[PDB]
């Protein structure tokens, strides 16, 4: 079911964008603190495609509104879903929208 709980938006597909979470009933972002392919492999999985190809930082796809949800993520590379990765508390980062990550993920 997590796999309902994250997005990647304004891609050139539906295999990259920025990355986004729905948490407390709000589509939010992710900080580009520590963001990497171990973590970008996660999304990617949990999205049904084969892994990472590139994550990028600094806001690659657009800046994204509202809420970061994640900030810090440390995914070790094998997790079924981000949410089992270590990473901040929800909404508690020190970064603003100009650093919401994204990710392409290997698919053509
Ligand atoms: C979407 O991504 C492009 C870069 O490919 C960016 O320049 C643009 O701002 C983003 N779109 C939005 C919603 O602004
Ligand atoms: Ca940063
Ligand atoms: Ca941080
Ligand atoms: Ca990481």
């Amino acid at each position: 079911m997590d796999f309902t709980m994250i997005r990647l938006v304004n891609g050139s597909g539906p295999h990259e964008g920025r990355v986004e979470v729905y948490h407390d009933r709000r589509w939010g972002t992710v900080c580009d603190d520590g963001w990497d392919k171990k973590d970008g492999d996660v999304v990617c999985r949990m999205l049904g495609f084969r892994g990472v190809e590139e994550v990028y930082r600094t806001a690659r796809f657009g800046q994204g509104t509202g809420r970061i949800w994640m900030d810090d993520v440390a995914c070790k590379g094998t997790e079924e879903t981000i949410f089992r990765c270590s990473f901040s508390k929800w909404g508690v980062t020190n970064c603003g929208h100009a650093e919401d990550a994204s990710v392409t993920c290997n698919r053509h």
